[PDB]
């Protein structure tokens, strides 16, 4: 509780290593020549495009992040949008990038979890949203979504994974025991008190609430730059990252950002954009 609250860190940390949308997640580099920042609206693009989204619908957004995804929804699909966020400086953000965009269209951005929210909506974005996504619960989130869209509703959820155990041993134990302290690493000083799902797990409880589930989409390759730019970037800043936190901090997630393309690299990491349609869903 109070231990897992060492490992805070203020917002303006992130800033030193992200791009200028402050997205903290897998970009997109398509086509590969893309900026980070170009990289990222790409990525929200890759999501969105999967939805079946039409004018007048509402999409709900599962960890809403700094609104970026809700915006590129509204301009681009002339939708409603419901962000849902457990960060007040995040939602105080997202009010005020919702309030600015020049339409009638309905926004809404709520400080609460999915487990509470009962609201109808037609379509579901959840992008590494770990507060949402981190803490297990698989059947109840599955169920919730299955249950707050009609016949054909579509939801992608995009993940970071690891790989079951058994998975990880076939490729030698000295591996598989590396790999797993290092999952403990991000799940203790980066995610504190999370646990990273499997693709499988995505799937199998996806499939248990009736959705249709195709092949998850490997984002691996966009990761690995993801983080070597992340890392660049941090390490470019580092003087600016001390002062704003500490040597400690800056050791972290140089660990974190370094580590993660070194597994990702060697295909002990992964991060999966599962798609989720229900039975009525349009071909
Ligand atoms: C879902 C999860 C779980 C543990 C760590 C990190 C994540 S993430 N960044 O939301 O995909």
């Amino acid at each position: 509780e109070d231990i897992q609250a060492h490992y805070d860190v203020s917002d303006d940390f992130f800033a030193l290593f992200q791009d200028p949308t402050r997205t903290y997640s897998c970009a997109y580099f398509e086509p590969p020549e893309l900026t980070l920042e170009e990289a990222q609206y790409a990525k929200v693009d890759l999501n969105l495009d999967k939805l079946d989204l039409k004018p007048g619908m509402t999409l709900l957004d599962i960890g809403c992040g700094w609104g970026t995804t809700m915006r590129r929804a509204v301009e681009r699909f002339d939708v409603n949008v419901i962000g849902l966020t457990l960060s007040k400086n995040q939602h105080a953000r997202c009010e005020q990038v919702l309030a600015s965009i020049d339409t009638n269209r309905s926004r809404q951005v709520l400080l609460q979890g999915w487990e509470d929210f009962a609201e109808p909506v037609d379509r579901i974005v959840s992008i590494e949203a770990f507060e949402h996504f981190g803490h297990e619960n698989y059947d109840d989130f599955f169920k919730r979504c299955f249950n707050i869209m009609p016949a054909d509703g579509r939801m992608t959820v995009q993940s970071s994974v690891s790989y079951h155990p058994y998975e990880m041993a076939a490729r030698g134990k000295k591996l598989s025991f590396e790999t797993a302290r290092f999952i403990k690493f991000i799940v203790t000083e980066i995610f504190p008190g999370g646990r990273l799902p499997s693709t499988e797990m995505m799937v199998e409880h996806g499939e248990k609430a009736g959705f249709t589930v195709p092949e998850p989409l490997s984002l691996r390759p966009h990761y690995i730059k993801t983080l070597r730019i992340w890392g660049d970037t941090l390490q470019s800043n580092k003087d600016k990252a001390i002062e704003v936190t500490s040597e400690e901090v800056y050791n972290r997630y140089m660990k974190y950002l370094r580590g993660c393309e070194h597994y990702f690299t060697d295909e002990m990491l992964d991060c999966s954009l599962v798609t989720y349609l229900k039975p009525g869903a349009a071909a």
